């Protein structure tokens, strides 16, 4: 019932490593489902002081439940890309939505961003719902933007703005 | 009348430097018109072995006339982004068209890419016309994607595919 | 009720870690409430020989009750910024006031500072109460200095001088 | 009659080194008037990739006339601090006002900042006139912020906002 | 009988170590059968961010039964070399065939490869059997390519293409 | 009328940089025709002590006429791969044949290799003639090994052996 | 009853850290009473091979009792500064005197120094006694040489020479 | 007749080098008259960002005439030491007096120091007179503090305070 | 009864360290009988990627029994030096011979060497036997090639060739 | 009573540490009796590959009884310095004599030295006794070579040659 | 008529480079006639402090005429190897004889070596004669020790001892 | 007629390189006569900050005439070793004696040493005369200390003391 964000810590990397090798999950991020731990580790150390990203762990009643990240934070144009995952066992309990709100909250109320966008698979109508109902609207359809498990996929670019998130939950 | 592409060389940097500090030119690339030469020289050296990009100078009858760049070269998804600049005194001679073709030829016939794409200002009605001619179609309207010169702008994402290009200029 | 300052130690960083991710508390320091433990470590290591700061742990009967720091120590102009935090579980016991005067003592009678200054949220009445009983005057109001949790905030700049401190404490 | 900003280049550094040793001028930036060339040089190199500043040369008809800088560019809070020097022999010809707006134009239309601010000596009424004329409003008086040439000195913090500047210039 | 690929991990290297000193097995990879554990470690560390290879562990009911790898991944020409090994104690159970098709799957449907090729000993009939049932054609015979255990050996170069794989597996 | 091999020196590199950007020539080495001078330069330096290759310049009467290289020199298996370019303006005068035997002489009489091999485009019948004439025999046809100028291309692997070459030349 | 000197070891640093944070004790050395362990540690490693100092631990019957150091050992002018501390619990038992003798002994009989000097607070008549009775005589009174707990203090410079220590205890 | 102080520059080192190898000059600073240029060049580069010192060249009518140095700049205790040299051919023109004043002005009005001090030879009856004129009083007689030219010497420590100086040259 | 070779591992170095300090044993390798562990260790790490040597441990029924190394592996001239030791307690049981055969085997059947040579003490008629009976013949007598336990010793150079080892055991 | 030399090992350094702070013993090596364990470690590490020295532990029935060393090993002039120490608790048992001859053996029959020499305190009669029974002649008396514990000392330089050693020991 | 040896200098490298790429010369040293200048320059810098070798240029009447080298200088066993080259245009004037003598003089009278040795081609009947004259005797016939120019060669190892040389040219 | 010491500068090094290759001269310093310029150069750089030596050039009327050095400057024992060379063409004019006293003056009056010593060849009676004349007394005869030009040689150690030199020269 209670749902929070906290930073991805070094001691959380074992959890990330499992997700990042789950093809069913990684295909949603359009991420190649292959990661040796040492690669993960060496890249997390490399980005410690990278100010263009914030990676979070999602906790549902003190349990690790998924991942939210904000990436490509650009501060002159005031925008970033948003991306999220819920562990397979924590799925279908409302979490994506609750955790997406926390993210946007952080983008708009902490990072002082103007825009948030995301990319989703055209076929992922479940997720597109979540985002339409959150107030994201479609700004692009990228044809064949990704080759995933055997074929080209189309990607939907959705976004939402600061003044609109802020108006809607004030 | 004679127009080629060659790699951007150390000795070309000075010419790039003047362009990179031209607000009216740099607005086309959504690119902050500030650059100290030592920053350009450094980032050029940093990227020497960077396989994800190819930087070219456009030559017209042996004279330097602008710049083409394929960037974000992703070889799993077989795509790249392309950008182009014709220096102010060479504008009005058809060179951009000629350079796009040279660029498309490059990524399609040399790099074995499947998809090329570009980002233009929604208000750039000239260039947007030049690419529809060339086969590109619109795949997104990036809204307020860039803060340029005092206000946010919209960017048109336009793409073309290898099959299109190969089939056509056979 | 024994109260004293000691330097911030490596073995205290986990304690600092919790407070740095505590949004309620970070908001008043005007600090983004996000910190991975590895970021906090690297920075504390980076700063070990920085002579422009002094970070203390506040101890109450030996158990560790908050943080107080003098940063931006400039000895030519002989001034520093003061920041204090009392951990929630230790609030409302007269600790801030006490820690604050230990800090003021330290800056005035060890560092030989002429001027001590601080920045507070205009809405932070309990802190301002505490600073005025300590003797600080308001020198400035900084308009929209910080975007905190959804909106621009106003910052009060308060200060106090060596002769106003030394001529009160014998 | 013609006035421009360009970036501070490596080869402008001997011109900076002269001003930075000129005590009547440096007193207006609250800056100790002592700088070996090799110190300037090393600090310029250290900052080449520092995205928190932008240093410009002021040109008047193709001549080095002065310096304007935005520094402490903080992009979450969307502010920076502004400073300007006009060379003695180029003083009294109107250039401070020009380069100032040129620079404000930059912070507001290019860097997308929300607030620009500045510190002036309480007795430098010329400058204070120029900045008032230009839209800046007083927000603080830092008492005895700087010990300069033999005595403590009071600095006035003045600001301006994007909406104010953009309002007044489109 | 559950069978799957995961990346080669540091904690697997001891397992790799045994196989690399096993002459009977190394002979077919055309690999000198000598490896100190420190050589294997340094090289595995050296290669962590090499994107030209993917090394997998083959798992049978979770217990680790062999190795399969795609090396020389070239994405311009969109090809890679395939090598497989099934540990002795796990041979003759239909594991190679299965692992091999998981690898082919991976190269064809994740890496977006056009061509997969391998090199086998002409005398290695059980491997050639296995490759022909998988669909590979012989493209070359390499005369005296390797000196293995006392004499020059002949290598068969077999290959298979994306459209021959994708148009078999639905 | 006079023909020699000498080593590729640092000061021959601008001559190499021209050929390496000449697309009609580079297509015959299956090599992307794009090379900034600083990339060539850095890669030459990286390989100075690389004992796995030997690069030569072809001289004709004291003039740079072309390039011949042995690479992938593998000494346990006693083989290397051979490649040659003759400059366009020096073509059709018999030099390929000379430098080729000069180079083979080197692999066989100096480096003590057992096998020399080479890749040719299935349609480059000139070269194939030269290599047949010279003793090389076909051993493979790599189908669609290279995507070059717009299409996949077939490469013919040809070899020769020490005993064959030494037989035929003492 | 038995009293010796031994070198300050790494494993003694925890003891030094406590003294170095005791304001009552550090004020006698005119040393700012603030030291994070890591600073102490990083400075002790930095000075391991520094031939201009010798730091000792003072043992009273095998117990850690205080610190003696000889610093600024200059060997052309043949002198060094001497400084000492006795833990508060080991005070008033004769130790300062016994340990000062051991120090001088080391200066004069081991290091072959000509002069030893020390600095003490004008008010520290207890210590001045110890040193007058040891044969040190006053060579300076440095007015306001130190700012300590809230005000300027005068420092007494005392010294003694090799021939005189040696004559006196021979 | 015209006399200023400026920072010691790389290009000044040669002049310093000649002075630093003059026994009759260097005896004034208690300074071994040996220095290879490469040692001076190195120690100069080592100290570039050394905040505890400021080195000046004394100029008389644009010509280099000697050297001033504030060293041991301690900002907690607000003091520094000063030293001065007038090159042999400029002696007898009052320049040292003029340089001390320039130096005192520097540390008192720019550096905000509380106490300046210097060390002279007891036999230097000239200079010792020049500083009593200037306000300095004697605060120690350093006995046999330096071995110079065959015998130990006594040094007079002389000091002046900010209040004295400021009050006097107002 | 069963006898094998395996690579010298890091965890075998303690065993090597004992042999390498046994003067009776080291005198046979003409090696100075003195080795600190850290030297051994630092040299084994230094040579990990040295392709000119292979060091083996000799196991007799799973027990560490001696050392065989092949060194100075030269691949153009196709030869290497061979050297061997049997622990004193494992001596006189046939091991040298069995282990020498394994070595030669590796030289000739794995490393594809043409020649193997060795050096032995003229007096070591026991060992010379082993090698004559293995088919090694004498190619040199190096007079006074080594100073060993108190005097010059003559060394016998023996060798054997690939075709001859191979013929003899086929 | 078994007596032998082994090299000085890292795990012996604590044993060396005690002796290096033992003034009674250090005086005869003319060694300052001060050593922090970290200094001893760094230096032992620094010297690992120094081939100009050999440091031994002296073992008596396996338990470690002293130190013997050959330093300043010069092989052109074929000489070295000899130093020995027997730990107090192990003195007066004929150990020095024995260790000394093991060392002499080592230098003469392993290192192939022509000359061995040592330096002793003129007052060190028991050492001189021991060296004369070993066969060393006095070659020099060094006047006031060392200042040890309060006074200049006189050093005897003794030596012995390969032919005086080898023609005594058979 | 006048002939000396001097050290090989950086400025000599070019001359060495030409020799090192002369097959007919380099065959004498069993040395692959390939060398890029940058490799020679690098290996020269690598060996600057390499005590095991001395490289000389042979000068005849001030003109460079060839090269001598003492390598594998082993000072325990007191031996080295020597090699010599007379450049083609200086051959036939007795210079090699003269250079060997200069070389022998060097290792015997300067380096205190006991044994010098060299390796010649069995077919080099000239030089083999020159060294028998000089005192050298044959101590091995290295069979097929080098693969040169298409076939294996035999090398004659020849040596001379210090006593011989000293006794003779006294 | 005029004679000076100055420091050995970087630009005196070619003059040193000539003497260091002159065998008649170097034999008098017991120094192998072989030195590549780059070795001298690197060793000079390595020693720039080495406080244990001081190297001087001898000038005669503004000309390089020779070299004098103090080395092994040991300041606890207050000694150094002294060496001198006078150039051949500047020999026999009295300069050795001058530069010698100049140098002794330095060790005794500047560096405050207690003892200066020197090694001479037992047959260099010139020098021995000069040093006797000058105050030096014999203290040892090192038998067969150096193998120089073909034979062992005896060195005479001579010293002098500060009190002796200062006595004799004030």
């Amino acid at each position: 019932h209670s749902v929070k964000l906290r930073p991805l810590e070094r001691e959380d990397l074992r959890y990330v490593h499992q997700l990042d090798n789950n093809a069913s999950v990684m295909r949603y991020w359009f991420e190649e489902p292959y990661e040796a731990f040492v690669e993960l580790s060496d890249l997390y150390d490399k980005h410690i002081h990278d100010q263009s990203e914030r990676r979070f762990v999602v906790e549902c009643d003190g349990e690790k439940a998924g991942l939210v990240e904000l990436v490509e934070i650009n501060h002159v144009h005031r925008r970033a890309e948003f991306q999220i995952i819920i562990s397979p066992e924590y799925q279908g309990k409302g979490l994506a939505t609750r955790a997406a709100k926390l993210a946007m909250d952080y983008g708009f109320t902490v990072l002082n961003l103007y825009k948030l966008y995301l990319i989703v698979d055209k076929e992922n109508e479940k997720a597109i719902h979540i985002y339409r109902k959150l107030g994201f609207s479609v700004e692009g359809e990228l044809m064949h933007e990704f080759f995933i498990n055997g074929q080209y996929r189309n990607a939907i670019r959705m976004c939402i703005f600061q003044h609109q998130y802020l108006a809607e939950h004030k």
